[PDB]
């Protein structure tokens, strides 16, 4: 049956200021990712590129507790809208070895965004 993995969006965390706790989600096919503001000021939104092909945009409503169903295989990278500069990014990995995680980790972000998506894979 269906898993649900729940996700805190945060002002501050163990990886410093503007996070998903956690920011790596390991999840299959047909599961859900809740996404809950415990401070406010944040959402979720599917990054240009970076999510598997044939998956759908999303792009979610500040201080909304917002759910989303993974269908599609691969990796996906979101953020948090407002504090993407600032590093606020989260990697679902949807199924075994995703066929796009090297294209993310290549792919064009801000700095603070590499570094952090740079320990997340570390940590896995
Ligand atoms: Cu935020």
């Amino acid at each position: 049956a269906s898993e649900n993995i729940e996700v805190h969006m945060l002002n501050k965390g163990a990886e410093g200021a503007m996070v998903f706790e956690p920011a790596y989600i390991k999840a299959n096919p047909g599961d859900t990712v809740t996404f809950i503001p415990v401070d406010k000021g944040h959402n979720v939104e599917s990054i240009k590129d970076m999510i598997p092909e044939g998956a759908e945009k999303f792009k979610s409503k500040i201080n909304e507790n917002y759910v989303l169903t993974v269908t599609q295989p691969g990796a996906y990278l979101v953020k948090c809208t407002p504090h993407y500069a600032m590093g606020m990014i989260a990697l679902i990995a949807v199924g075994d070895s995703p066929a796009n995680l090297d294209q993310i980790v290549s792919a064009k972000k801000p700095k603070i965004v590499q570094e952090r998506l740079e320990k997340v894979i570390a940590s896995a």
